[PDB]
């Protein structure tokens, strides 16, 4: 007897096992260090080198995801995790793709799924109207949103996209000649987004940012750039303007940046990755002001609005230039029911709506709003304490519920770096915390950005005590010989 | 106050609620029609037009999916759907996501889940030697297999570091001269990817198949073209000869095809989207004979592996080339950087997926598991050769069979004849199948896989398409298809 891979009993049974093993995680995640303490390659000495012939009972899985998958995790979801950008989920998030998953439609055409399809272009008009995007961004106007995976597969469409639009006008043989622009603190997806649609390595450029303007592009500095490829002979073709990057969570003007690229006639595609769902409350939606004038609108989902990795929105004016370079039709039907697959680079597509569908529904706006508010407040009281510790600087102005700080010594700059480098990693070889770093403008300041869903006051003010404890542990043995190596 | 929106009670609460939601779909999932019946516009009819303002109910919400979500959707898992490719689903591969979904870790480097890297090499290792692949496609050899999403953009990551293989060696300028290769019946994927990475839409060859090998591209055709290429100053580049083919499950020779590829310093990317799951069986290794000489290899475990969408693995001989070309570091400088090796930056962890199937299943039983579907296909060719009003149109490989209903200019009328016939069968709603046109001949494809489909829902098939076939045959004019 072999009972078959989907007995709907035998789901029920082993799915309750999960729900209550996923449950007593969030209840006990607190226990594990976050960042992982194993060693690389301790996973191929403590598994076989070969699949089993005959059938593993679930109880036995279980068992081994315990001792031999999460040690080797680092728990993002952990609520005294603070690196790199939160990894945001929510359970209105895990229930939709629960009910994706267990549905298990490939929505590569309308067909294959209607509701797939139309659920999808419904919530891009709620989300866009909760970001009050210009109705050129929506489906009630002249325009349109698909859900992705990552902002890097939505930059690379968005980027062939305005490729496709000019060399369809001047020729391909002008391919060569192509530029991409952003500047130096703009994320590597826009540089790898390049690499691939075939753009010239040698025409990617990195515009220079100054503290002066908080590490934010200068459209003086930008079209400065621009004539140099004009008389140089190259083409323009393309500006990321970031809301909130990686390293300083800095922002761009996007006003006079698109001021910039129309004289040039350039594609504005805007990148706010993690910062764009905190522009859904009306006390940060400054922060996208002039993306009316902007070709594309970028967002990442999960990572600020709880709907559970992967979920990336993408909104742009034109949906029928990403038609016309990524269809797969001839040439002379793409200028002729909405087929998704042709906004993207997947064509297996999933039921990514229902991730989406499911927050919206499940929390609502008001409470959404509250949600993103309480993330920032956290950050600004953890910037405040930071404040009335004399022996802690802000490196660069707080904008989004994340905050750059450092710890000073008694050039020194390569002291001060060193002392943050050896300060930090204490911090977090200790597992009770995890926070990462950035090198912005020559300093070395230590990242505190806050979004875990499970993260509460009381976390903060721990991680604020573990980082006060271990600087009067560092300071207090302090020698320049110790750190001046 | 305000209840977390991560609280272990309230997660475990809803989450029983879902469970026991779809193991019910998966029971009565046999009493909806199988394609959907609605109207384009349907949903943005029943639905507000602003998100609300005020939290609701999963109660109130679940009652919309049934009444709302659940009539659009065309049911992949139903046990009566043999539409296009299989969506093969399991359990342990819905476990497996939804393990990967409640940790949410994201891998863009070893340090954010060590596990969620390695466990991707060694599942990749246990597959790789399941299919008996050469040891030059594993990491025990000197080889290395990455899962992706999709194989669109596997193909991509392959076809972004051919080109750079190539464009590193004599200069980025002649990105204009470089050819892609593929038949007639490879998948669009190939087009697609070789319009995103640069290549020119004049430099896309769709080698032309014949009936009399069943449709697998012809080594001797390919050389062929390429010749006429080399003569109009163009560069070859890179071949994709495919295994079982999305139309018709036809097989490119895959040893003849590199053999012509390796006089031009090609890249030989082997598609086995559909079909490489099969060769687990010793029996059905024969089909990718040959891909010892290749330099890539890539599946889809969604269409049959179990592991629910989605998990598209690749294995490449050398992961370098990947690396080289989708790496951000500067050229000089380029444990395992996984995201170094396709085009997601925040990957996920896939491995949970493969890792489950394979184990609460093992390998036997997955190979009579497949063994089961094509046997059912096998028994619906059989039942197909004894109506003496139906032909088999071409060979069928792996669990799919292509047939058509003959008439009693005549490609015209006949094509008609089953055009009409199978969109009548269709819209029962009781079965879903599709077609394709190749060599011109419109063709019915039967496609068994779906992880519910038993033998009855089969032998449930073959008596609707002949009580149809009774009822059109038997009123039968001229006239009627002749328009
Ligand atoms: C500002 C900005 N834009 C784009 C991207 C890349 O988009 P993606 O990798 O999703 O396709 C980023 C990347 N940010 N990634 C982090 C900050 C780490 C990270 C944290 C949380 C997540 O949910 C993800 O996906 C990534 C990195 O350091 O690389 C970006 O910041
Ligand atoms: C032989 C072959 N190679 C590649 C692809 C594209 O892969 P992907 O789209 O997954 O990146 C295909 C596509 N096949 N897709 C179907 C058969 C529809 C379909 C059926 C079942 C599924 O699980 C998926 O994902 C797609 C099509 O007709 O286009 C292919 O056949």
């Amino acid at each position: 007897g072999v009972t078959n891979p989907l007995d709907p009993e035998e789901f029920r049974r082993q799915g309750h096992m999960i729900i209550d093993f996923l449950a007593d995680y969030y209840r006990d995640v607190e226990k594990y260090p976050v960042r992982s303490q194993v060693e690389p390659g301790y996973l191929r000495k403590r598994l076989p080198e070969t699949a089993p012939y005959n059938p593993e009972s679930i109880e036995t899985i279980l068992q081994d995801v315990t001792t031999e998958i999460i040690p080797g995790l680092t728990h993002w979801q952990s609520p005294n995790y603070y690196a790199y950008f939160p990894s945001s989920g929510s359970v209105a998030g895990f229930l939709g793709e629960m009910l994706s998953t267990g549905f298990n439609v490939v929505g590569f055409n309308w067909m294959s799924s209607p509701a797939a399809t139309e659920l999808e272009s419904v919530v891009m008009d709620w989300f866009g109207k909760m970001l009050n995007l210009p109705e050129s961004f929506l489906f009630s106007g002249s325009g349109g949103g698909v859900l992705q995976g990552t902002s890097c597969e939505a930059i690379l469409c968005t980027l062939t996209a305005a490729r496709d639009r000019k060399l369809n006008k001047i020729g391909r043989e002008h391919i060569g000649r192509l530029v991409v622009y952003g500047s130096d603190q703009t994320h590597c997806a826009l540089q790898k987004a390049a690499q691939v649609a075939g753009i010239n390595p040698k025409n990617f450029r990195a515009i220079k940012t100054f503290k002066e303007n908080s590490f934010g592009l200068s459209a003086a500095t930008l079209r400065e750039v621009i004539l140099e490829d004009i008389e140089a002979g190259l083409i323009p073709l393309f500006v990321c303007p970031t809301v909130g990057t990686t390293s300083s969570t800095a922002v761009d003007p996007i006003s006079p940046i698109c001021e910039v690229a129309k004289e040039y006639e350039m594609w504005v595609h805007v990148d706010a990755a993690y910062a764009g769902s905190a522009c859904i409350c009306p006390e940060f939606r400054h922060f996208i002001d002039g993306v009316e004038e902007a070709d594309s609108f970028s967002l990442n989902a999960h990572k600020w609005f709880f709907t559970t990795l992967d979920c990336c929105c993408l909104w742009v004016k034109d949906p029928s230039a990403l038609v016309k370079a990524l269809s797969t039709n001839p040439e002379y039907l793409r200028n002729k029911v909405v087929d998704y697959k042709d906004w993207q680079i997947a064509l297996s597509r999933r039921f990514r709506s229902l991730k989406l569908w499911m927050v919206l529904r499940s929390y609502g706006v008001t409470n959404l709003r509250n949600f993103l508010r309480s993330h920032v407040k956290m950050a600004k009281t953890f910037e405040g304490l930071i404040c009335m510790d004399g022996r802690f600087e802000i490196t660069v102005p707080r904008t989004f519920a994340m905050v750059c700080f450092r710890l000073l010594p008694p050039e020194n700059l390569v002291l001060a770096n060193k002392l943050n480098q050896v300060y930090l990693e204490t911090v977090n070889a200790t597992g009770s915390v995890y926070m990462t770093h950035a090198v912005v403008g020559g300093v070395y300041m230590i990242r505190f950005a806050v979004g875990s869903t499970l993260t509460e006051e009381r976390h903060v003010i721990y991680a604020w005590k573990i980082l006060q404890e271990h600087a009067d542990l560092i300071l207090g043995k302090f020698s320049e010989a110790d750190f001046s190596s």
